[PDB]
């Protein structure tokens, strides 16, 4: 049977790596893209359709499930996997992004954060880890604060220092629960805003505690690609080489390619699902907005090479009609195609690294996607 | 290869019949339930999922598709079957119900009806039949007026008489288009409100013209089950015995059972799809509203005997959560289950007639459904 957690690197090209994470509930091929399902559903898809696109793992969120349907309720019903019908690994975020994005609803202290709708709900390192246990998460995220962007060096340091104290509390809470420690994995989250010295201090603190994987937090918060890449250039090498590197919240296809070139192994983003429902379809020739009148009589599939079931069966003209009409099937088809596109991107990335031609793939990808 | 149209009755019990309609695009088992897809989609279902529930034919509508995406457009794109990805028979309504339901938007005359949004669109016997040709409909409905309910005898007679003149024009328009006459079928629609003498005059006029099937129009418009059944008691025997009998707009499960007991072979209704999206699930023990708090921790499937994929995989508690949260997957799962329930009802009806035990089935069905 599979181990609790084993990350193996099969091939490398520059800073890019490809390999596998073995866990009890399945194997995750890296670099990996995780579809997001905050409400215990990847919006508009059955789990079997998510799997048919090639996803090996999906993301849930402590914050959203605590509010609805409730963490204790999900545990009483048999856990998140059984509840939603996804039997493979699930990574759960800790709520640390909502500490920032929903801060106007909050009172924060060294002990944690209380959110006020008028109902109140508290998160802390201990309670976040407990919720993730009740959900039955396979990859548990430390409870952090996503520092707002921009941040002054002083405020970035204060925030990062609190997150590192919270990372140690997260580690100890996870380890004190035997069933969780034996069956799940725990990832730490690096903070430090855009400042190299703070990123180094954060990496050192996380490596001293020790985690199964390391996320780069605090990015994809408005800084733009040039700045994100500049921060990744120095930040990813600070993390332990032999553990997965997870860039939280990224991103557009070109963001993913450049992040892999900088040593990232895992990604999550709502872009393919949310923007799909809004009419944006990803193609090898760049995104299109299917609502545009130019598609009303276009009999081609969304993308001319895509192998997904949507592109095998339906035209741009039909999907244009569905989205314009507000039809649920439009959201279903756009979402399936976009998630399939993202997984095909990841597959091409993995194969090109394995074959030592990833730098050429990245150049070819960009030349065509931005033509 | 299959004929244009052949209806065969394999077994009978009282006024109830079971058999098949053979058409070029497939076989329809009767009594049949037709899921409704007015916008070129059965809402929230891929066609393959519609088929997996057991549906042999679906319903589209001249009126809705004329407005969006347009009849000529659908023809240019290869027809409705190719457009939406359903390759089996499609029955299209003629717009005659919208002549009544949307009458405040209309100007009516002996020549037809013009609808005003501010764009204007005209329907007539000739234009309705032409639109149904452009869509590539397999069963074409005559252009009628659905008489409002209640109606005075005078107004019911005037309306019915106009519909019969329009039925003859529909017949002649259909026959004058060789490709349509050779590959599709045409059904006439009986009117006459709740009045036996007018129903008889309408049946006689339709039989004199001659049609491939006969619909009972003008019911399921607020009259209630007792009155609907009273009208069916005398109306269905007036129609040719050897052709299908289609009750437009019916209905709830008990309405379907009683209508089959009165000689109806075909049904359409938005109830399973629309009420599914609103949280109503059909079960052998009667309908339930999945939004009710009593389902929040109920691990049973929607229905304890249902063979559908939803009942094999997900609990009431999960679907309750999805519907309460407004999640698209909730609409998808409720809809698939309800359409599957309707098809299982039709299968039990067909099997019980074939075995000469339909009267016992109807009694058992009602005892349990209304317990
Ligand atoms: C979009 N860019 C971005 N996302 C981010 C997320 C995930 C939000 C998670 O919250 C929900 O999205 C609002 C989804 O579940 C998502 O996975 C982050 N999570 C944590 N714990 N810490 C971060 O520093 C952080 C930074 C992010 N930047
Ligand atoms: C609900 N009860 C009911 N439906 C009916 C429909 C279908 C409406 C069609 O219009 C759309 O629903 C508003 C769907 O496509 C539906 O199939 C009818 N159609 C015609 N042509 N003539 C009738 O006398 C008639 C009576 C009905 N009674
Ligand atoms: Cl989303
Ligand atoms: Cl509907
Ligand atoms: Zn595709
Ligand atoms: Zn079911």
């Amino acid at each position: 049977d599979r181990p609790r957690f084993s990350f193996s690197i099969a091939a490398r090209e520059g800073k890019a790596r490809t390999g596998t994470i073995e866990m009890k509930r399945g194997v995750i091929r890296t670099p990996a893209f995780m579809p997001v399902g905050t409400a215990a559903t990847v919006k508009a898809l059955k789990p079997e359709t998510v799997r048919a696109t090639g996803a090996d793992i999906i993301l849930g969120n402590t914050y959203h499930l605590m509010l609805r349907p409730g963490a204790e309720r999900i545990a009483k019903l048999g856990g998140l996997h059984s509840f939603m019908g996804w039997d493979r690994p699930i990574l759960t975020d800790s709520g640390g992004y909502q500490v920032m994005s929903l801060s106007s609803l909050t009172k924060q202290s060294e002990e944690g954060v209380t959110f006020k709708s008028g109902s109140r709900h508290m998160l802390s390192p201990e309670r976040s880890i407990e919720i993730q246990h009740l959900l039955g998460s396979d990859i548990v995220m430390a409870f952090d604060e996503c520092t707002p962007y921009p941040a002054t060096p002083s405020r970035a340091a204060s925030s990062m220092e609190r997150s590192m104290r919270w990372a140690k509390r997260s580690r100890d809470a996870f380890d004190s629960r035997k069933e969780q420690a034996e069956n799940a994995a725990l990832f730490g989250i690096q903070q430090g805003s855009v400042f190299e010295n703070l990123r180094q201090q954060s990496a050192d603190a996380l490596a001293e505690i020790g985690f199964d994987g390391y996320a780069v937090g605090g990015l994809a918060v408005g800084e733009g690609q040039d700045e994100m890449f500049r921060v990744l250039d120095f930040s990813v090498p600070m993390l332990p080489d032999d553990k997965p590197h997870y860039l939280m919240g990224v991103g557009k296809p070109d963001d993913i390619v450049g992040a892999v070139e900088r040593g990232i192994d895992m990604f999550d983003c709502v872009l393919p699902t949310r923007s799909g429902r809004n009419g944006q379809a990803f193609t090898w020739d760049g995104p299109i907005n299917i609502r545009n009148a130019r598609f009303s009589e276009d009999l081609k599939p969304l993308d001319s090479e895509c192998h997904c079931a949507v592109c095998q069966k339906w035209s741009r003209a039909y999907i244009h009609h569905l989205i314009r009409a507000g039809e649920i099937l439009g959201a279903m088809l756009m979402t399936e195609h976009n998630i399939a596109f993202y997984q095909q991107l990841m597959q091409k990335i993995r194969d090109s690294i394995s074959e030592g031609r990833f730098s050429q793939f990245a150049q070819d990808f960009r030349a065509r996607y931005f033509a």
